[PDB]
């Protein structure tokens, strides 16, 4: 045994731990099927009246929100509307000029949500909504300075507001916050009317001229934006015309929505179901809180790393268990926990004696962005050798050549687990509504927004693969196109405000 | 307001524009009566000597041509004669074997008039007449190759020549072109002898053996052909025997002719009226240039779409205003202008941003054939849903379901306007000559040739209806039969050549 | 037995004959597989050196032409070039402004090929090429009148010439006509240089300024045009990037071409293969004369109606047997022969006593356009009842209600036979070159031009179905997109002239 | 010429433009020498009294600031002090426990400077300093919550304040802002006392307990931190003991400072020079505003891209010309301007028709971070092929394979130009003070902080190379070590506060 043979014995120990992790992470079709079936069962429960002791702030299971849109655009909608979009790492304000030909011209200003609003439980509703109103002034000064200069007399501006949190919507115009998720801890807005808080701050800042017309989700805005764009009006002689079914968000969090029959939403008051069916409003866009799927954990492929994020690092433990396996914030956090744990086992970061000596950004939660993971996974031979080091050097964590390949294997296992689980709600929705066979012919479109699905170098293809593996089978995959709703939330909110 | 309600609001706007057009197009009996009366007044003027400053190339009003036929056949005429027929979208050569029993056996060769002769003002008389002579050689090679092989010694062939243009006829044998109409722009034949140009080209091509015997119109040939065929010799005990009164053309253009008393044609030289009355030639077949009726526009139900065709798209602006409302070329063009105008209003072709993006065949004049209109109008429920799309797809213009019904309404309004106006000259002629009461009993026949009246799925019945609405009343309609002179122009020219 | 029961007994006899025909026409997967395999065998033979006694004018089998393009565009090509396109029912001249962004702006003039050039064996090379030169003058007068006015001094204009006939190409600049097909009988151009004849006539007409730069086929132009347009440059993170493989023509005739490895074309001189491989010219676009597939008839599903067209009605008996089953000219002719034969059997046109009394346009060959078939097939319930009559009325053939449904069944059987046979060459080409598996991922595009594939209300979907039935299987169909190369031949020739 | 040959001709055009740019960017030793010599001349002028008409807000040339530190640490300094650090993309607060053994334990909180303070001229002193005070409260709540809870009675906290802007320092305790640079436009703080504004806001927010003890630069803090750490106390028998000479910042901006003899600072009042020399204070740490070197542009290798940044995009045109060639903000901006200009020339982004169609983040200034450049440059073969696309995809700019290599060449040319120019001030300082020969033996240390020097995968080695190329020669490079002052500004300010 030379030093090189002794080193190989160590490398084999490292490899076994990494392979064990990779196998714990991979989703096998058997679980993909248990999950699709369970997802559908929870979807039916999510439409049902609550039992005694249940509420929305505390529910568990897979709740659904009956957003009152009740239809979809065809691209002919026209007009200029404002849109606000809150809830990722950032906030955006758009001015969307809908042209009536399946396109729009969008102006945009965007900013990061300041950490003053995210790291402290003592942050109030006035700090968050005061922020949004100040950014709204900045937007108006750049794109519509005249309306701002002429307000209060200039009027109205119609604004749609996308707010990416579960909202107990009662009307397209308004609803209340059910809970904060995804990084916000601002407790005094839970139960309050989201539009009311924003609208009051807009007036407080000098813009009584801007009226918030509609409150929507990101999933809904995405679906509607997707519907507005492309064509879906081809010739009936081209042989097949597609239809939008499902909207997705794969960003800091994960969600989607779909068109559903109004007569099946048993929790909606019957009087409202009757009022709407009488006008031909046979369908609603339902926000399925995918993130909450299996919060009780009867089927998801949970490992110890997911337990740690959910119980110790997350802002809302016990909720949004699906997101913790799928969305961008947790793809990042899962790798960080693995690297720290393989430090403790003495397998990767062998040079440190012990955890307290690790780089501070490695031990601090959420400092490993899914952006680094994107580069870690795409890197091929020379990327892995040289760039993987640069990518982790930016997290102050220098590594060896052999360590870098082991880290890449962990990253691919993490993103694969997510991409396959991410297919569960798409298969489950298409199957529940029989989207694939409600019509003899016509393709199924899924309009997905969010930076993980748009940029992660692997999701577009891994979802298609996973859909084929799920109960949809190859035949279902053949009907189903994953398209990107790039301007997704912005256009969607503008359309919601147009609808009012 | 859901997307579906917003879409209905748009559909209502579309409908209002289409209904406004349909109402502008419909001819009400009040105008049908003003027009019948005006038509008769212009017919009397059309027989009168001209005033100083008037000529035939430039006249206005409703000119008539005193074709020198002076009588009608009874079906006993026999012999084999050639016939040439120029002036629609095509040209035909026939060899008609008249059998003497109200029937004939017709051989035919036909060809399209090449665009080389239609789209350029620099086309000469030698190109048009050279064309006719070359097609004549082709005809002879197929049906009478022996006469061609034996010519110059084989002789004579007698040919009748139907030339569908106003001709200043001086004798059945010849006359000059008054103007070009209906698509021809060959200026150097205006004022020239039509037979002379054709006869010279026949010799130039090697056929000195063929003599053009008679020059006729299509209206005249149709009347005579109609008279030749059926019976009109039934028993006097069958209770009632009919007589031919009016011939019609409803093809690329529109015209007709009728039998008139020679003593009323005040512009004909008196010496000629005397020469003919002395031989019992009490009547002449008069070509009424229906197409020119109301060229000055005092009564026709003119809309902006007709103004555009007459001033911008037509080959002879200011003339043939009636045809522009009635004939096949303009049924086609009127729809095209409406669709382009409803594009500009944002009502039908809503997907284009603006006119320059429309299919090139939609913006190009005369590319919308009345043939497409025929199918657009006949289509019932499933035809409208599926075939209307195919019909416009052939014009490269894909449409929506709701657009297709709106287009069909416009098409029916266009063909109805034409069919009712088309009744004006038939009512006006029968009334002026008192065809309905010159005899106690005996039916009135109108022998109409032309593809619009023969195939358009609506003219046969719409004219009968319109005749009943006009001053003829139901009582006049009861005397009047619309029959189709199917082999119309061919037989007619053969008879004209037989007459010489 | 009442009259109605006796009539049903007759209808059953009619139905049996129609069903027998429909079954003779349907292509079963077993034959679709024999044909794909045979097509591939003949394709290999088509690349081989000839045997003694063989030439190109007379070959039989499935010849291929090694067009010297040797590559494909990526959309960045820019410049303004002229293009001429001869050989369908018409001729087109374009001026194509290539912009370098996968789009172009095309100006166009088009005209029908006059019958003077099609119905007579005594037509010479000077009449056909004189025609093309005259239409070229007309084009220049409308789009580039200044170049024409300034020529001879203004120069050069670069023109690509698409000539849809087999051409024994020796260089992209020129080659000779192998045979006339598809309606032309002009024997004295066979064996002559196609460009030389056109170029001389352009000078004869006054345009020494226009140089014909490249001679191409329609199949080649279509492939290149298809390649030029869309993108095929998406992100490698979108998950899959497509590549053009096969170009198609489904118009008056049928053909296609594909990219092939130069080292496999064994008949090309080795010295030329070496000259080209040394510059990286690893592939050529090969015109596969699909029309000639199985001219000897060992596998095609031939019936008596196809025998009649090939031996009695066609301009080139014994050749282009595949086209006679597939292309637009013969979809039309096959129905006509069936209707005449069912007249002779006393089943459809029961009112005539015998063939000589049938409408002359029914007994005359090629008067039944595939355009009528398009409408006959698309028509649903009310279309069949009312429009089928109008469509055949335009062929002067009035029918009964029961006759109309029987005719529609025959039409669908005819177009299905064609659509399935039409898939044979696409499956055969993709399989021979392993287009489906030469790369792990990336879609396969087929760029098809021609009015049958673009407008016939059934081909887009019937080909996709047939491809799945053929040896490609569903898995091959999943890679394969049928797209329409709408401006196909025009752009292609402009690119060929750009290439020179 | 095949499509592939035509494409190569285009690629050659692209390459020539890229090579021309690369050659314009490369710094040749001849200029490196002109610049070193000029830098020294301007350094002498920078110590001189001003001429009439000169001030500090407007100076030009290379000003120096005589920070009143007057000495350096040896690692024995002990105590716990707070430190604030403002002025990059972010702001940091530290609590540094100096231990007296060349090490310290640092606690840290950091946040991004909100855009509310950077994009608007109407931002006031109260918004910037209010921000710093609020972040200070957050820091105290996490690391010293007891002092905050006990204040006002708990006291004092001693805070050092690093403020990375030129400051007209009069005492280590305070000075005024000379100008804003590097992204700030807050005009009403220019001329005001920097400590006074911060100190007042700390009291306003509830922390009268924290006293700002010292105001320093980042360059000074870095030098002192560097001096505090390692050893520099080795045995005199180890053969050679090093000494710190120069501190550097290579972050969003670029600067450094060095120890200089007090008797040479001719602009300092003589009375102050005498007061200090009498106590043995023979040296001062002088901030050399490297960024301002050659603001008048007599020697820097200026190209058109640098002119655009300086005159159109920068917050302070005419100043800090050296930084615009060297620092992280402009490495980013220079590439962006090149890519847009090569779009205009039609060489890289060939698919767009024109600038208005480019991705909005490409045309927006400063959206291309030097972070992307880091990855673009490090990428080797497979990194360039796949990751370069991901890196630009994050700027919404998809590219081709050939485009990616051309972009990488531009990036390496940009970072090389910077790295070589970046050596000018280090060579110039060591040469001016004869750091290399003031002692027979002992190494020269340069302590550089800042993320470009710490992470850019190329600076550590390119500076060493450039130093050898400059007048220092290989012999000077052999004395000179580039080390990283990682905790640099934080420790430095804590030491400045310890010094008071
Ligand atoms: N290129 C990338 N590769 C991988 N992950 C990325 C990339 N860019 C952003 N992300 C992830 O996406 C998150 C931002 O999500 P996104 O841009 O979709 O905003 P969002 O719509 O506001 O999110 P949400 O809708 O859930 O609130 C980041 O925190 C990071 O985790
Ligand atoms: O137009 C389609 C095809 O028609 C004929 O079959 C020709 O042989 C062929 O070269 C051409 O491409
Ligand atoms: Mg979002
Ligand atoms: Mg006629
Ligand atoms: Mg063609
Ligand atoms: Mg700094």
């Amino acid at each position: 045994m030379s030093f090189d043979d002794l080193h190989k014995a160590t490398e084999r120990a490292v490899i076994q731990a990494v392979d064990q992790i990779c196998d714990d992470f991979e989703v096998t079709p058997e679980k993909l099927d248990e999950l699709t079936a369970y997802f559908i069962e929870q979807m039916e429960k999510g439409l049902a009246p609550p039992k005694e002791g249940h509420t929305l702030a505390s529910d568990k299971g897979l709740p659904m929100i009956p957003a009152f849109v009740t239809g979809s655009p065809n691209g002919t909608e026209r007009g200029v509307l404002l849109a606000a979009d809150l809830g990722g790492t950032n906030f955006r304000i758009c001015s969307v000029n809908l042209h009536g030909d399946h396109t729009f011209s969008m102006e945009q200003m965007k900013s990061k949500i300041p950490d003053d609003l995210l790291d402290d439980e003592n942050v109030t509703s006035d700090d968050l909504f005061g922020f949004l109103a100040r950014r709204t002034l900045a937007f108006m000064k750049k794109y519509h300075p005249d309306e701002l200069a002429k307000g209060k007399d200039a009027k109205p501006m119609k604004l749609g507001f996308t707010f990416s949190y579960p909202v107990d919507q009662t009307s397209l115009n308004s609803g209340t916050l059910i809970r904060w998720t995804k990084g916000f801890r601002i407790a005094d807005t839970v139960g309050k009317d989201v539009v009311q808080l924003y609208q009051e701050q807009l007036s407080a800042q000098g813009m009584p001229m801007i009226k918030v017309v509609a409150l929507t989700n990101d999933t809904v805005g995405t679906y509607l934006s997707h519907c507005y764009t492309s064509d879906n009006t081809d010739s009936m002689t081209s042989g097949e015309i597609s239809e939008p079914v499902i909207g997705c968000i794969f960003g800091t969090g994960t969600n989607g929505c779909y068109m559903e029959e109004i007569n099946k939403i048993t929790k909606l008051p019957q009087e409202l179901r009757d009022k709407l069916i009488k006008e031909g409003k046979t369908h609603m866009i339902i926000n399925v809180e995918w993130g909450s799927f299996d919060n009780e954990l009867k089927h998801l492929p949970t490992t110890k790393y997911d337990v740690v994020i959910d119980q110790k690092l997350s802002t809302n433990p016990g909720f949004h268990l699906f997101e913790k396996r799928v969305s961008g914030m947790f793809l990042g956090e899962v790798l960080r926990n693995i690297l720290v744990d393989l430090h403790s086992q003495g397998l990767l970061l062998q040079q440190y004696r012990s955890k307290e000596q690790l780089p501070r950004h490695l031990t601090t939660p959420f400092q490993l962005s899914s952006e680094v993971l994107s580069h870690i996974e795409i890197d091929d031979s020379t990327g892995l050798r040289e760039t993987e080091l640069s990518l982790l050097q930016s997290l102050r964590l220098p590594t060896t050549p052999t360590e870098r390949v082991q880290i890449q294997k962990l990253v691919r296992a993490i993103s694969r687990r997510s991409a396959y689980l991410a297919a569960v709600p798409l298969a489950a929705i298409l199957i529940k509504t029989n989207a694939l066979n409600k019509r003899y012919h016509g393709e199924v479109e899924i309009g997905c927004d969010g930076s993980v699905v748009e940029y992660y170098p692997g999701f577009r293809s891994m979802l298609r693969h996973a859909l084929a593996l799920s109960p949809l089978g190859a035949e279902g995959e053949r009907k189903v196109h994953l398209k990107i709703a790039k301007d997704g939330s912005g256009v969607g909110a503008a359309l919601c405000a147009l609808v009012a």
